[PDB]
Formats: C-alpha cells, sequence, structure tokens
C-alpha cells in the first residue's frame, strides 16, 4: 500500500445461534427476548465498531459484546482470531442474520484505515458518522442519531492529532482512548455537526500524516 | 496435523527455600509458606491444570498464575513462554514434590489439539475429574467436584461454549470472555465426571466444525 | 549483542503541543495550570520512566502520562510504537522543550537494559537512581530524593531475582510488578541508601544471568 490508500478490512469468521444457551444469555447480560445471537472476527477493530453500530440501524439487534485483541493483528496467534470480536443479539434469527449482513458488508466495503506513509507502516482511522446508531451513541454518551468523528492513530500521533482536531471545528470530545488500546492504538471520539465532524477527521487525517513525514522534529 | 496433540514445554523453574518477607506479602503468602517454587510454560491453559494438579499432589497452594499478552508464539524473550505460576508451602521439600507434579503434568497429561491441518487453529478440551484447590476455588465450587476446561480461540470458543453447554447436564462456573491475554476464549463448566466428558467432546467436535467453514452462517 | 553488552535504547518521534486543548487536559488530568504538554514514545519502556523522572528535576515540568505497549517492542506493528509513551506537562512551552530535551538526552545515553546472554534472548534493567525525581518517587510512594533500585526481568527470572536482591542489602520493596507487565517483564522497586541500592542492583543483574545459564536446574 501507498501513502494515501486505503487498507481493506476482511471479516475472519461468522456464526448465527438461534437458541443461546441461557447460561450463555446470563454472561453476556443479554436483552429481554433476545434469544439470538451473532458473532462475527474480523482483522480490523474500529472498523468493526463502526460496522457493529450500523448494523443497529439497519436491524432489531444490539451489539452484546465488542473487544479488541492485544498486539493487533499484525500479531495474531491463530487463524480466525483477527483482532477483533463483535456479538450482536436480537428477538430472532432473522433480525440477528439482518444484522450480521450489515455489520459484514460494511466492514469490507464501508470504512478502511488509511496508510500515513510509502512502506505501510502507519496508518490511521478518520471516519465521519453522519448518524449514529445505538452503540456508538451509548459509547460516546450522546444521544442516538448524532454525530461522531471516530479518530483513530498509534499512540503519539493520536495523541498530537486530536488537539489539532479539537482545535479545527467546533467540536466536543465524548470518549478518550489513552493508548495504548489492546491494538497499541489511541485516539478518541469527537461529536458536533455533521460538518464539524468532517473538518475534524481532516484536520486529524492531515495532522497524522505530517507527524509520521517529520517525527523527531518538534 | 488436525488432531494431533500440541505438547506443551516447560522453559524455566525455581525453587526458593525461604523468601523474603517484602515478598511474601506481595504474594499474599500465608504466615505458614516461606517457600515458593517458581515455573515458566509455553501454554497457559495446560498450565494451570498442572498447577491445579499439583495441590492434590503435595502440601501446595498456587500463590500466583497469570498468563501473557500476545501468547507464546509473540514471546520476547527466551524463558517467558506464556504463563508464569507460583506454588507456596511449608516447607522445600513440599514445594518440590508439588513443582514435580507440575512439571510432570504439563510436559505429559494435557495437551492443546490442533483443529487444522496447518496446526494455525487449536483448543484445549479438558475433563478434570477431580479439582484440587486451585481451579474448585476459582470456579467458585468444592474442591473434587469435576470440571470441563475448554478453551479455544474467541470466535470457536463462544460458539463452541454454547454447543457444549447443550451436549450435557452441565452448568457454566467461569466464563473467559474473549480475549484473554493470550487473545483465546472459553469457560469452564461443572456437572458429573461423564457430563463434563460429553461436553469436552461436543466442544472439540464444534470447534472443528468451525475451522472447517468459518464464513457459513 | 553479546553478554553483558548494554542495549541502547531509541526516542522514536517527539511533539511538543504549547497550547493543548481544554477537553484533551481534563482527560489528561493535568493542573490548571499546565497547558503545554511534551509527547514522546521509544522502544524501551524502564528507560524512558527512569527519564521521565529524571526530566523532572531541571525543569519545570510534571509526568502527565507514561504507559507500555502490549507485547513490547520485538511486537511493535508500527513505526513510530516502540513500547512507551510519556506526556510532560509543563506551564509553558519553554518549559517543556527543557524538561523534552533532558528526557531524550536520557532514553539514549543514561540508562539501558543489558544482555544476559549470547543471543540476547535475554535481558535485564538494573538501574540505581541517587536521587528520584517527583514521578518515580511518588511512583513508590517515598519522599522526593530518596534513591531507588529499579529491578527488571523476564518473569520467572524477575521473581527469583527480585528475592536475591532483597536479600542482597537493607532494601525495601517499595513497588511491585508482579509480571507480566504490558511488555512481558516483571520486577519492582527498591529503596535504601544509595550504596544499598546499588548493592540490590548487582545482585539483581548476577541472579538474572544464573538463571539464563540455569534455567530447569532448581
Ligand atoms: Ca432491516
Ligand atoms: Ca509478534
Ligand atoms: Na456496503
Ligand atoms: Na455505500
Amino acid at each position: 500500500a501507498m501513502k494515501g490508500d486505503r487498507l481493506k478490512a476482511n471479516v475472519l469468521a461468522v456464526r448465527l445461534i438461534p437458541n443461546v444457551d441461557s447460561d450463555m444469555a446470563k454472561e453476556l447480560g443479554l436483552p429481554n427476548e433476545h434469544r439470538s445471537i451473532g458473532i462475527l472476527t474480523a482483522d480490523c477493530d474500529d472498523v468493526t465498531y463502526t460496522a457493529l453500530d450500523e448494523a443497529t440501524k439497519k436491524a432489531v439487534v444490539d451489539v452484546a459484546y465488542g473487544k479488541s485483541f492485544y498486539g493487533g493483528a499484525a500479531n495474531a496467534n491463530t487463524k480466525l482470531a483477527g483482532e477483533v470480536i463483535g456479538i450482536l443479539s436480537g428477538p430472532t434469527p432473522a433480525e440477528v442474520k439482518s444484522g450480521l449482513a450489515a455489520a459484514v458488508d460494511f466492514i469490507e466495503n464501508e470504512a478502511a484505515f488509511i496508510s500515513a506513509n510509502d512502506d505501510d507502516s502507519i496508518a490511521y482511522f478518520a471516519h465521519c458518522i453522519s448518524r449514529t446508531g445505538t452503540y456508538l451513541s451509548k459509547t460516546a454518551g450522546i444521544p442516538e442519531g448524532e454525530s461522531l468523528a471516530y479518530l483513530i492513530a498509534p499512540p503519539l500521533e493520536a495523541m498530537y492529532a486530536l488537539d489539532v482536531a479539537l482545535k479545527a471545528a467546533d467540536v466536543r470530545l465524548v470518549a478518550f482512548y489513552g493508548p495504548p488500546s489492546e491494538t497499541n492504538f489511541g485516539g478518541g471520539l469527537l461529536t458536533g455537526s455533521q460538518s464539524a465532524c468532517k473538518a475534524a477527521c481532516d484536520a486529524f487525517a492531515e495532522a497524522v500524516k505530517f507527524v509520521a513525514d517529520n517525527p523527531l522534529n518538534y
């Protein structure tokens, strides 16, 4: 991948369970009447979280579980692990299947990290969500449907660029991901009007590239 | 090769006959225990099962047991592997007996099994007939009760744990939502010895079914 | 690198932010009076923590943030991550710049892990801090200016060697780093007179090498 190239995310495995065991439902703390779950793993965590949020907009599902794996996909130690697992729950298998379809389609086509340099060794996520579903709005502590700038980069780049993004528009920090995340990245979620979120995304991206270009000159 | 047992290895072992009082306090050792035995190995859940086995074979308690980030494939030093365990006991003789029991068990008595041809997916489905004092405490069940110790990579584990719970009269007593430090998942199930064995068989079969077709849902 | 060789640490990236956004100042927990921060990443965490502490000595700065990355530098998944991020805060850019200069100088010249074998596959830190600054004194729960033995090694080596060090001199355990740290090491901080801390370091170093030579002879 060259500088500015999109890095495609991949779904590695998916399973639908029409009627989950009650011990499992208890451990996952599933909502009332949610007897079906859908599980997926993928090789890119933040793309997947955005995808799970998208699924809540497209189907009658809730995000029951979403966690990132230590060291990220480059350090995966089994074939189907990737760097993230997501679980959707819903009242029927048909709705969960629909939620999975939405999530898988999003992961593979709709959001991607971007390479910040020529040897594909620095990458960032700067994704503008026009209207949040139920998952990222809950995460951010904001009303469902608000806009979000989802900004992620490696540790130093993230901290520097997040500050630049906060200065670029009328936005507010609503979730802070101090590095390291499990994948050794950092960043945060910003909210504001859709256009302010987009301005923040653009500024974040430019800032990360600036650091990649000149890491030691301060 | 699929179905092959993946042997675990002990990397380092060291006995401390009389540990410093500051260390004793940090490890939470009983007043009566000033001998400890330390070991590292390249497989964490095999090691936890072994530490529990040691409590049945010697006058020892498990003082410490933690898994390392990324698992053994990502170890960044020679003797780290992916787990450290510490046994404590009233005398060096008893701790040595416990260490011997743990080392023998790790090297011979339990193993992950490969679920595919490339050895890139593996699972643990071990039936403990009679728990010692360590895994019983972890599971919140009486010492001596049986367990199915079921571990696999994240999606496989969640899917197969569900299948295992449906396969026999068993109950979930410890839930290991992925990722563990080694990026696996699973759980401990309890029930009669035969039920735990049935759960193990069903778990193993389900992990293999996912490995065979990961994207068919 | 051969047995006994010092393993030089490197600073990977540095940024100075003269007036950080107030949202981020809150998330980082800075004092109302500190809006300048200096961020750095490096490839060795314990050397960096020692450096950050040293940096508080000649400049008007506090260590605001210091975290290690999962798996250590050998498992880094991007170019500028290394295995640690540190943030200094202070009241003005001039003071933070001074703190950064001290930290960078220290990381690259004044402290290092040492190789314990000929493979360069086992290494330890046994650094005697003559006078702590405000960061590691606080970490250890001791007064600023007290001496420390900063002792780190891989998991089993560390536990065995820490015990030997505790027996080697009149020192007291003031911070216990039970393995794994995020980088899968272990160890602790010991305090006593400077001469006692130095004796503890020598003992710890010898003990780690002993284990490396005799890992299974127990
Ligand atoms: Ca729909
Ligand atoms: Ca690796
Ligand atoms: Na799409
Ligand atoms: Na589209």
